[PDB]
Formats: C-alpha cells, structure tokens, sequence
C-alpha cells in the first residue's frame, strides 16, 4: 500500500546489513542493556558484570530465536547506557539480528544538561543533525557498527524545545538517507503531535513509528495519529501499571478494536524490555511484581499471539502486524 | 583554633596518602576533567582524545607547580566525567598533588533519574552512603584509588529533597571517617542553609567548606555561613557574568571586608576551572570571551594574590588562605 519513498540503504544490524526479507519476526522496540542516566556515577557498586550480562542476554537471545523471532530493534537512547559493541557480541553469539539507535531520551528523564549547554551557545540541532547522520552513515564511536534507526522521545505535556532540537535534526537526516524513525510518547500524549510534526519536517511516514501509544487506552487518540499515515507501535505489553501504564487486557481491547478497523498494516507489538540493568540491579518491592510479572521479552510469543489468535485474529494479520510491518518499516 | 574532631585519615590523593604537611598551596575547587551530563552520548564526534588531554593537562599542572601550587581538589561529581585513573596519570607524570571527590552534582544539571529510581525503590540515602563510604575508605571502580574529599551541591531556591539525599549520606560518611566536605551552591544561595544542614546532621564544621560563596555579593551574606563554624570559599574567581556570577572587582570587595573582619582562617580561593571538556569542545560565542578570559588556573596567581597583597592583605592572610587552610580542612 504506502511504500517508503525516498532516499533509503539496506537495513544496518550491528552485525552488517541486513535485507528486508531477512528480518523475519522481530520485535521493534526492546533494551538488551538499559541505565537511568546517572547510572555511571555509581559505577564502584554498580559495575557492568560483562561476562554474567553475556550469559544472560545470549540466553534471552536464544529464547527468543526458538520462538521464531529472528530480529530485535535495540531502541536504547545514547543517554541511556547504550552500547553497540555489546549489543553486537550478543548477535554474533546467538545468530540473532539486531538494530541499534542514534538519539536522546526525553527532557524528563535524559541527561540534558549536555546538549542544553550546546544549544546555548549555538546551533545544537545541526550538531545533533550530524552525530545522528554520522552514526546511520558511518559508524558509532570509531567502531564502524552503524544505527540502524533513530530515536525520538517526547514529554507528557508537549514536545518541549529541547525535545523539537532532536525531532529537526532526525527529520533532517530522514529525508537524506531514509533511515526510520521510532519514539517514546510518555504517559500516552503527542501521539499525533509527534505525527503531525515529523510529517511536517518532510519526513517519510512510511518511515515513522510513533511508540508506547499503548500507554493511551481511546482508540480515538489512536486512530488520530494514524491518520497520518505512520505506524504506532503497542510496546509495553507486559509493564502492567508502572509509568501511568494501563493492564495488558486493556491495551488487547484497544488492539482489537483497531484490528477489526483495518489498521494491521500499521500496528506493532514489542514488550520495551530490559534483558540486563546497568547500575544496581533494581530491588522489586513485592507489591511492584505483578505490575512487572509479565515484562519480559517472550510474553507476546507466548502469551499475546495466542490470545489475540483465539478473539478473532488471524494468522494473516499477526503474521502483518509481526513480520510484514517489520519488513517494511525497517527494511 | 577551631580544629577538626572525631574520626580523620590521611588526606588520601589519587597517587596515595598525603601528610597535611605535604600540601602545600593547594586551589580547593577546580577540574582537570569536566563533561556535562549528556556528553557520554556525544562519543562519536566527541570522543575523549586521551593523548591530547594528558598534554594539555599536565602542561597546566606544570604552570601550577610554577606558581608553587602543590595540590588541586578535583571536585568532578560523579555524574560529570569524574575519572581518577586520568587524574592519577597527570599527577604521576608531573609530581602535582590531586585529590578526587565523592559525590553528584546538583538537581538542577545533574544526572538525577539514576538515583532519584533508586529512590523511589528504597533507601537511597543507604546506597548513596555505602557508595561515598566506599570511595573513601576502599577505592573507586576498583581503582584501589580513594576519594579525599565528598562533592555536595544544592539548588538556587532550595536543597531539594533529592539533593538531602546526598547531604544526609554524606553526613553520616564524614562523622565516621572525618573525611572534607565541600559544597556547590547555585547561583549565590542556600549557603547559610547547607551549613546548618549539615552541622545540623552531626558533620564536623571544621572539615567543611560551603562552596561559589563569591556567587553572592552581600557580605551579610557570608558572615552569616561563617557563623556555622564552617569554611568558604570564592572558588569561581575569573568566571565573570556566567552563570549569573558576579565580577572579580565585586569578589575581592567583599573578599577584603570580610578579611578586615578577621576571618582569614575560614576564606579559600579557587577558580573551578575545567583544564579540558569532555564532549565536543565548547565554541565560546565573542561576546562571552571577557566572562572566560581570566577564567583558568593561574589566575589567582598572577592577579589576584598581587591584588590582595597591594590593597592592603598581609603574607600572613594570603598563606592561611591558601596554604593553613587548605592544610587543616583536607589535612
Ligand atoms: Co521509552
Ligand atoms: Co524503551
Ligand atoms: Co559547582
Ligand atoms: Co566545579
């Protein structure tokens, strides 16, 4: 229907380029590692264990590989601990692909000190403009693994200006190289203001997810920002409660819903997991466990596609929403 | 007069123990290596160049050693690029004296998710305490290299919650190893406050220094901290008109009343110079160029001691300010 048009490469995993009929089932928005910022500051109690963070996320690699699913999109923001060369040595392990980002997190809760500095005493959009399009044309840190999509985050209430720096910017290298472009929404608002603007910088919206729209349980805020002809993406099932998160069965009723509109070709599913923390691994308080029971990565696989399955969904739009959007979008 | 009391170790440096005695004229407040939180996302186009930082860095360590300045306090936070394996590689290259701070920065500019999660999970005053008491007494990153002094900073309208955190973990840090203390306050504020703060919580008045006391021009100001039995310091001497900082010329008006007023032994000096960024370096406008031109660490060398000395400061006050001091409080 509404192919990418434009300038476009072959999608990069850190392991290489990848065809878009190599994708197969992939999961579009998910963390092998994550770090609140300021998680390096606690680096003397809090240290990266590499060779048990291996074992483990080679482990969910291999997990998620017997489900079927052979890609995963690494959405983690630069701010955020993000780490291609680890991220590639999980890939080359398993055999499973993987796609890193280039991007910030949101004013809330990225480390904005930096580029706020930045913007102060210039132009911090086209320095951003470069970094983003370096890291999707040559390579990040000096290790030659490109990012295969860029991250955009927003606040809750708007698109605050230091968020906007980073939406010119990728909407800049967008239109240049047709690199895709996935976000975070918080608290489920500016959906459509993401949509609206991106769109308006004259970037591709066959190129566009707009993320955790989840997070908003009136399909008319949904059906609103699809209107602009981008893709949304449900990518928190299992996080049931925490962040202003609604249950997963009210997230499968918005699901279906616009399922049953016709909207399979733009809807996506991830879980927006966290294989390894970095920092102290957080301590669960036990009234917090169920909100996180079901925060993994292979709870779509097992449970999700079942359920969607027996409600009336068919193979053909699991197979859309799962590996057809996928192929598209990233491809 | 007012000696330190309770718990004391060494002045512990990055290269080892240091007798207060070895000292020498020390700058309390300055940087060999700053980054603002946000910099680590900027590695591809601006990557640490290790070989061009230890030159530059050990060039300024040269001109200090010049100068007769035997010791700088690294007062890097620990979320702002802190590194004391560079720090001990200058010292060990050129026989400067460096000691290495504890602690993160304000909430204002700081990397604050990491902690303020940590928070909202359980007792992080209790982890922040475990980590400043490990850097001091054990090492840092396992570096086997120990922190000299704990790094506390507040904002402008307030010491916010999360930065009592800190103050309260650091409290409890000083009263069991008597180790420094010394403060970031924002713009001219809430040094009165920190002094209560943290006498308040049991801390020893004479191992603390409320620091950017230059940030308000009202010696009322001052004399009020001072009450508290607690050092402070001018350590932004050079930084004209950023950061709402005021001019050298009001520094040193306040600075001499308060040394007619006989507080010699509680006044230090500083410049809180960065000696080379982390991140892309910083393109300084024209227009801001008189607010950094005397911004750097040879300045209360060469302009502002000989201006002291010619307004009427004795070599008896300028050597307790820059040397009795330094020895008693980091001693
Ligand atoms: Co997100
Ligand atoms: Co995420
Ligand atoms: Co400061
Ligand atoms: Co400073």
């Amino acid at each position: 229907g509404d192919a990418p048009g434009g300038a476009h490469m072959t999608a990069q995993t850190v392991t290489g380029a990848v065809a878009a009929a190599q994708l197969g089932a992939t999961l579009p928005h998910e963390h092998v590692i994550f770090g609140y910022p300021g998680y390096a500051g606690d680096v003397t109690l809090g240290p990266f264990d590499h060779a048990a963070a291996l074992a483990s996320c080679t482990e969910t690699a291999r997990a998620l590989l017997a489900r079927g699913i052979q890609t995963v999109v690494d959405a983690t923001p630069n701010d955020c601990g993000r780490n291609p060369a680890f991220l590639r040595e999980v890939s080359e392990a398993t055999g499973l692909q993987i796609l890193c980002a280039t991007g910030f997190w949101y004013e809330g809760e990225g480390a904005t000190t930096y580029f706020k500095f930045r913007a102060s005493l210039g132009d911090a959009e086209s320095e951003i403009y470069e970094m983003m399009r370096t890291e999707v044309t040559e390579g990040i840190a000096g290790t030659g693994i490109r990012a295969g999509v860029i991250k955009l985050a927003s606040s809750r209430d708007a698109i605050t200006p230091y968020e906007q720096l980073f939406f010119r910017a990728a909407a800049r290298v967008q239109r240049e190289t047709g690199v895709p472009i996935i976000t975070h929404t918080q608290e489920g608002q500016q959906g459509p203001q993401q949509a609206e603007l991106l769109t308006s910088l004259g970037a591709d919206p066959a190129r566009i997810m707009i993320g955790h729209m989840d997070g908003n349980t009136d399909p008319a805020y949904h059906r609103e920002t699809l209107r602009h002809g981008v893709s949304i993406a449900f990518d928190r099932i299992g996080l049931q409660g925490m962040v202003g998160t609604p249950t997963d069965a009210e997230r499968l009723s918005v699901l279906t819903t616009l399922l049953g509109e016709g909207y399979a070709d733009r809807l996506l599913l991830s879980h927006d997991s966290i294989w390894h923390w970095l920092g102290r691994p957080p301590a669960i308080p036990e009234a917090a466990l169920p909100a996180v029971k079901d925060w993994h990565p292979l709870h779509i696989s097992d449970d999700i596609l079942p359920d969607l399955r027996r409600r009336g969904i068919t193979e053909e739009q699991v197979g859309q929403m799962t590996v057809g959007n996928p192929a598209r979008l990233f491809g």
